[PDB]
């Protein structure tokens, strides 16, 4: 029984009229209809879930607004307070990094995004659902304990993990983040804490800058329970699956989480503007399959996917659909870009990709 979260307001996130930063006359950055992070990309994934008939194989789960209590399990009081402040401003405004915006009352959507993750998590853990996908927006993984950052207001997976820890009494939770950018926020939150294993695969130094080196391993009792797997630009299916087989899956098995939460971004895709990676819908399909099978093995199948980044409105929907299909076990639509993208490469493990991955294998010892 597979749960699925979509809220209409996920598609109503106001990304303004700029490209990344706001439009800017002095810099001559012309206004544009669709900001890189415009909600249409994720809405098209939702609509494809419905139009493809996958929705008939899913159990719709209503998002519930994350409470202050919920948020403070992952975030500082100062941060919550600050988000309330910014959300209450007449126009809303900058959440702190000059780029991540929230409109007036935008906290509502932020709360629904984190709360979608929490609700799906709650229902998978009760045993009502076997697994699910929370197609939330805004994303979460850059938001650290005490800030918003990189389109992220709250760290959705960390709020969910926190809930699983405090409310559901789970001793260990794993967050596996395959969004192409470093999950610095998640890393920060659980830095000193061995009870949440935080793994990030990412294009090395893609975003944030100066972040996501494999030397970043946690501290105190949490040392050895943060694993960064920085990969070179041009990495594709072969590199991603090698990282899964050599680091990710071994790591999950060593750690023995009671729940696996996947920060599922699709910005590693072949056609994404915001990274240089070569993962195809079939690549994501194999990644999802391995992780679900792993959960079946080690934590009674308890696996919760939570949407992170991805910026191709054309291609993201098919990458997302492939993951949904691995959840439902109904595989009823081709990737219509498959042959076009297959010819481009990425499906051979290059020596430099193998070496980047090899660099992390020794860290498994400390789990
Ligand atoms: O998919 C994503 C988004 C990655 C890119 C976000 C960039 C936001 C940004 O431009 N931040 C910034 C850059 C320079 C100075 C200050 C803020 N998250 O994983
Ligand atoms: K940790
Ligand atoms: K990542
Ligand atoms: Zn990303």
């Amino acid at each position: 029984a597979i749960g699925y979260v979509w809220n209409t307001l996920y598609g109503w996130v106001d990304t303004g009229t700029g490209s990344l930063a706001a439009a800017n006359l002095t810099a001559r950055m012309q206004p544009i209809s669709h900001h890189l992070a415009h909600p249409d990309t994720k809405r098209r994934f939702h609509e494809l879930v419905c139009a493809s008939g996958q929705i008939e194989h899913l159990t719709p789960i209503a998002a519930v607004a994350a409470t202050d209590a919920d948020i403070l399990r992952a975030h500082s009081a100062a941060h919550l307070e600050n988000m309330k402040r910014v959300s209450n401003l007449p126009t809303g405004g900058d959440t702190g990094d000059g780029i991540t915006m929230m409109g007036n009352g935008g906290l509502e959507i932020a709360r629904l995004s984190a709360g979608g993750a929490v609700e799906l998590t709650r229902r998978v853990a009760t045993g009502e659902l076997s697994a699910g996908y929370a197609l939330v927006n805004p994303p979460g993984h850059h938001a650290p304990h005490n800030a918003a950052m990189g389109f992220c207001i709250f760290n959705n997976t960390s709020v969910a993990a926190g809930y699983a820890r405090a409310v559901l009494g789970m001793e260990r939770v794993a967050i596996l983040d395959w969004d192409v950018h470093h999950g610095n926020g998640t890393q920060d939150i659980w830095w000193n804490d061995p009870s949440v294993l935080t793994i990030s695969l990412h294009q090395h130094l893609c975003f944030p800058p100066d972040s996501g080196y494999s030397t970043e391993r946690g501290a105190g009792n949490g040392h050895g329970y943060n694993i960064n797997v920085p990969l070179p630009p041009g990495s594709g299916n072969a590199a991603y699956l090698h990282a899964m087989d050599q680091v990710v899956l071994p790591a999950l098995r060593a750690y023995r989480p009671q729940l696996i939460i996947v920060g599922s971004g699709f910005d590693a895709s072949m056609l994404d503007p915001l990274a240089r990676m070569m993962v195809t819908a079939d690549g994501f399909r194999q990644m999802a399959r391995r992780t679900i099978d792993c959960a079946a093995d080690i934590c009674d199948g308890r696996i919760v996917f939570v949407q992170e980044g991805g910026y191709s409105p054309h291609y993201l929907p098919f990458c997302g659909l492939a993951v949904i299909e691995e959840l439902t076990g109904v595989r009823s639509l081709p990737d219509p870009y498959h042959e076009f993208l297959a010819g481009m490469g990425g499906n051979t493990l290059l020596d430099a990709e193998r070496a980047a991955i090899e660099e992390i294998v020794p860290l498994l010892a400390d789990i």
